[PDB]
């Protein structure tokens, strides 16, 4: 039913323990990193949190993160999901660090929720309470900083990222319009903690309206 | 049967009556409009000719547009469907007028059509008698002139596009190459409205022939 | 079963003896390509060899390649495969030629096969050992020399080109990160053509581990 979580799961892992000289030039990998860790999930933005979560519970940084045309429920094959995370790390031992904070993250952790109850509308409204390198790559975050990190389908985000900044005290610092890779819209707010989740909230609101009585 | 008309459907719409401040910037939306319709529906070129219909017959500009990875079959969500369009206006009446002649023009009015029977291949060739703002932003296409907007899957749209420039006395205005983000290729065609008809049953019947026998 | 040849097909074919010249500027064709063959497949990368191979049998040179967004399972019709080919020749003779021997090297060619018994995950570790025109435009690749052709899902991909450029005497030519329109990723790895194989060889090995053992 509507507001139940979407529980996302690890489709494949690897941890290359010393990676190929040639491949890592091409990686553009820094001379430190010469670990790396690979794994793909079923949720991209999920595993896109989980990622930056595994920079601050280990000595790891994402060098690779991409996600796939159409999703999940299009992809090429059940390992593919829909993401793609490649973690560089000194040695195996961090890598595998982050990987298991990765792995913890993805199974119990940020989760997209149904809009619905026919259960064919997903969206995402959740508060980074604390962000690592990953999330502040992103120009206007700041390493340490809050975040909302909201998704839904391209109308639900737009008329959704509206409603959010009118209801609380915070700013847009990233914008991605409809379509990503996946089909859906993005924002990253910014501000107090308390006022995220503000802003988490007023987003549900409105893509829950709009999942009620879409065409008004 | 072919040449049946596919009727598509709005999926969503809701309308921003005073859009903030923050989302405006970041929109880059100009002094004049502040209030915005969004509408999304099943398919996009059709779409994307509503839209231009609704320039003529309100006061509103297309601020945004674009279509989903991989068309409406293959969409997100039923909300969804394969385009969003964002409309902007001075003011909340202008932008309702402008969304309701987006929804007639979506519902009866110009329609993609079956290639064959088997009803698993679609094409559109539609006369835009009189282009408004939107389609005439694109270079080589003048506000009010006619136009031939030619759509199909990569290979008919190849062969159709070059049978329509030898079947009447017109140009090609802008070449959308295989894949659009739907997968299918498209062309708008320039020159007189009666030229423009006859290079849409030019198009037509190339379709028909390759939907007919695919491989000679 | 595991390793068993996936069979592609052609989905579609025609050739224009002589293009029109509106279509042809905006095409970019040389003075010399007038005539022009277009075909369409349900497998990009096979698609990609034999257009290759066929600048090697023909006087025929590629004018437009490019893969649909989410493959062939999401296709949007039957005809449109996950392809487009678009080869240019002097005359209708030698296009028809190099389509003869697109067509063959499409049905007994190149071909992917299954990762796993489940028949769900497919790879591709393809020797070309003399490349044409096409692949060799490619940058790091000389016209004549040999290639290893290597395709897989995201994590697959990348595991497998590092275990390949570790097992034999290889260069990366050229890297692919995911995703590409289907989804995968891809290598060229360049060096001997014995070398080649062998780096086909521990390609495979790794793709089939990950498809043993996904996660660890």
């Amino acid at each position: 039913p509507a507001l139940d979580l979407i529980r996302p799961s690890v489709t494949a892992m690897r941890v290359i323990a010393s990676v190929n000289a040639d491949f890592a030039r091409e990686l553009k990998l820094p001379p430190h990193i010469r670990s790396l860790g690979l794994i793909s999930a079923d949720s991209d933005d999920v595993t896109y949190i989980a990622a930056d979560e595994a920079t601050k519970q280990a000595m790891v940084e994402v060098v690779y993160g991409r996600s796939l045309y159409a999703g999940a429920a299009h992809g090429p094959s059940p390992t593919a999901g829909e993401v793609l995370i490649m973690l560089g790390g000194p040695n195996p031992a961090e890598v595998r660090a982050g990987l298991d904070a990765m792995i913890a993250h993805i199974e119990n952790g940020a989760a997209f929720q149904w809009a619905n109850d026919a259960q064919d509308t997903a969206f995402l409204a959740h508060v980074v309470s604390r962000t690592g390198s990953y999330l502040s790559s992103t120009a206007g975050i700041t390493l340490g900083d809050p975040m909302a990190y909201l998704v839904a389908p391209p109308l639900e985000a737009t008329y959704g990222i509206d409603a959010a900044l009118k209801s609380a005290d915070v700013q847009l610092a990233t914008y991605v319009p409809p379509p990503s890779e996946t089909n859906y819209s993005a924002a990253f707010l910014t501000g107090s903690q308390a006022a995220c989740k503000a802003a988490c909230n007023a987003f549900t609101d409105a893509v829950l309206e709009i999942a009620r009585n879409p065409i008004q």
